[PDB]
């Protein structure tokens, strides 16, 4: 009665394979969700490949989950069976440390668990998480495209909150894959002036229609230099000239890293000192911000353009992600036998 059908990597770099496991008894602090959709992004690939030397094999990935509650632990508050919720990067936190009790559960300094790190995620017919991390969806939010908001969306949304970004500010976005695409739509709803840095000069018309006010060839060194002093906030999605880009920050501006790149970034202290600039990063959101983002997306239409695959075609979906051709986020539709 606790069997979960899933897709797992048995070792690093393998094709994902059909995998059944015994989830054990649902614990009082947990909820169980029947998966409807699950987004796919490069953080899944990184865990599948043990890039961060934290993967427990077999690993069931998937951390952009939309589904409905099918079971509640006795400690769950505010939820009901049948309710549509989202589950993102974080599955459990301790609820009692200073960070958790003060509403920063993503910064938990006690025991905490990420959805796909030593835990089974959303590439499955059911998934479990702590009740505070099952984020209620507005009834009017399209479930098919909402999954990516729990990862790509929140990693852009949280720096907007933290840096108190307003419509008057000018924000730059470095690299426009699926993550840069979500950033542009969110920033357009925010009212900001938007510059997109792209190495593909052919995409200039599509980026502008996406909401970008300006498009800069990130390969042109002189063109990046010509952006000196413009940005209150610079959002990097990349994975590879940081002096040149720090120069494009306005006074008091921030360079903010979204995804976990492992390559160290050499920072000249003088470049931070002279303009009172900062380098920062932020995790994948606490429950209050996740709730706020879903509410905002129901009002503004920030959801990404998605390509939908059946979950039974996960390996094909992973190949599509790797091709770079996805426009713009890949989502799996759960299609397990009932
Ligand atoms: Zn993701
Ligand atoms: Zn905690």
């Amino acid at each position: 009665n606790n069997t979960i059908q899933a897709y797992a990597a048995m070792q690093a770099g393998e094709k994902l394979v059909p995998y059944k496991f015994d989830a054990g008894e649902l614990q009082p602090h947990q909820v169980e969700v029947k998966v409807e959709y699950c987004g796919l992004c490069h953080s899944d690939i990184s865990v599948l490949n043990n890039e961060w030397h934290s993967t427990v094999y077999p690993v069931v990935a998937g951390h952009e989950i939309i589904g409905r509650i099918v079971a509640l632990g006795s400690e769950a508050k505010g939820l009901q069976i049948g309710q549509r919720v989202g589950i993102g990067w974080t599955a459990e936190s301790c609820q009692a440390c200073d960070e958790c009790i003060g509403g920063q559960q993503v910064l938990c300094t006690g025991e905490n668990i990420a959805t796909i790190v030593g835990h089974a995620g959303g590439f499955a017919d059911k998934v479990r998480a702590g009740w505070q991390w099952a984020i209620p969806l507005p009834e009017d939010l399209d479930p098919e495209s909402a999954g990516p908001l729990l990862c790509g969306g929140i990693t852009v949304f949280d720096p907007l909150l933290k840096h108190k970004i307003q419509a008057t500010h000018h924000v730059g976005v470095i690299g426009i894959g699926g993550l840069g695409h979500i950033a542009i739509k969110l920033l357009k709803a925010w009212g900001c002036e938007i510059t997109a840095f792209s190495s593909n000069p052919d995409k200039t018309e599509e980026l502008k229609a996406m909401g970008a006010d300006h498009v800069v060839n990130s390969r042109d060194t002189e063109a990046v230099k010509a952006q000196k002093g413009k940005f209150d906030l610079l959002l990097s999605t990349v994975n590879v000239n940081w002096r040149a880009f720090i120069s494009t920050l306005a006074p008091n501006g921030s360079l903010h890293f979204l995804g976990l790149t492992l390559e160290p970034v050499p920072v000249s202290v003088g470049s931070l000192i002279d303009g009172a600039k900062s380098v920062t990063g932020s995790p994948t959101g606490s429950p209050a911000a996740l709730r706020q983002l879903l509410k905002f997306a129901a009002r503004k239409k920030i959801a990404p353009q998605i390509e939908l695959f059946p979950m039974s075609q996960l390996n094909e979906a992973i190949e599509r992600l790797h091709s770079g051709q996805a426009r713009y986020r890949i989502v799996l539709k759960a299609d397990f036998a009932e």
